[PDB]
């Protein structure tokens, strides 16, 4: 699994409030979180399906 998949979601320093997805490795599912609009970490997807294709495991 890529190493970023187990990291907590990162809102970042931006003031926006955009709904993104992170892979929740303990649930084995994607979950939504509020993203501030700049300086994303890599556990940050536009869709559940992208989070699972990247992070869901072989």
């Amino acid at each position: 699994r890529p190493d970023f998949c187990l990291e907590p979601p990162y809102t970042g320093p931006g003031k926006a409030r955009i709904i993104r997805y992170f892979y929740n490795a303990k649930a084995g599912l994607a979950q939504t979180f509020v993203y501030g609009g700049i300086r994303a970490k890599r556990n940050n997807f536009k869709s559940a399906e992208d989070a699972l294709r990247t992070c869901g495991g072989a």
